[PDB]
């Protein structure tokens, strides 16, 4: 299984964006709760993105519970710094991808990814002054 | 004898671009892997650009193999920089040309090159502060 | 990333032919110049094989410039032997493949590779004295 192969993208595509680019897990969860809480809590799925987001949120909750359990044991404050960079980055990327695809669509996200990669790899002098942004014009 | 004459451009047309205009060869390889990987190992070329990019990647890999071999041979620290000095410059120029032709189209790259040459030939006093930006339009 | 994967061949398929079977790079370059020079310098690609041959020839020229630079500078002349020990084999293999495909056809080269593998597997006692030869038939 590949988390993004179903949705066109690949982990290889998302990995070339800077790691610090993705907003923290708390921010992504806040955006999800603000925007699609009723959709995620709906009995019916109506999209692969909603199902994937539900599974990701449940797995993140399970991992946080396991981390809290480990911290309760006994050192244990270094495994929490381990999870936020190894698994934390992966969950951050997955949640950002799914939330952005729900908001702006899969395509817009794919071209935003490729354009932002090209931009960040382009030398600044021969580059647009402002980084590409995922948004909608009035 | 001319890599670009097949695609319409010429060596003098791309010679107008500064050396610092092109990104690092590693950046171009990452861009190619992110964008057109599934096309590059596809069992059919689908374009002359794909074939040229494929054998450019093979050539650069062979050059890096030679550089690694000569690095461990014991001056020898000068050739490792030389391969990235001028031959690396030509390789990154070719990779940029082919990737840009695949992304924005060959023609768009041709007019961007001629506009950039016009911009460079202009003295800085009577020249717009920002160089032309390569992009595509609907 | 296989150079021959576009043309129905693989490195495994060409591994049937021994390394010393291929002619010297100078002979292949002379054959190309004698036969398809006008096509290689033609503005239109006319084939994937012509683009492949152009890329290979330019890469070989770049490597020869490297060899001349390292010979003039400074094992100063051991690198020019080393490039032929392993990398020269790859370049002459690829040049032979593309020149033969231009001369006889891609498929003709494919069954020539198959027949040469069959001939080279056969024990010498029952192996025909003459190896299969790639030539045009009336």
């Amino acid at each position: 299984m590949d988390p993004y192969k179903e949705f066109g993208a690949t982990v290889e595509l998302l990995s070339f964006l800077p790691s610090d680019f993705f907003p923290s897990v708390r921010d992504l969860l806040d955006t999800a709760s603000a925007l699609y809480r009723e959709a995620l809590e709906s009995p019916e799925h109506c999209s692969p993105h909603h199902t994937a987001l539900r599974q990701a949120i449940l797995c993140w909750g399970e991992l946080m519970t396991l981390a809290t359990w480990v911290g309760g044991n006994l050192s244990r404050d270094l495994v929490v710094s381990y999870v936020n960079t190894n698994m934390g980055l992966k969950f951050r990327q997955l949640l950002w991808f799914h939330i952005s695809c729900l908001t702006f669509g899969r395509e817009t996200v794919i071209e935003y990814l490729v354009s932002f990669g090209v931009w960040i790899r382009t030398p600044p002098a021969y580059r647009p002054p402002n980084a590409p942004i995922l948004s909608t014009l009035p």
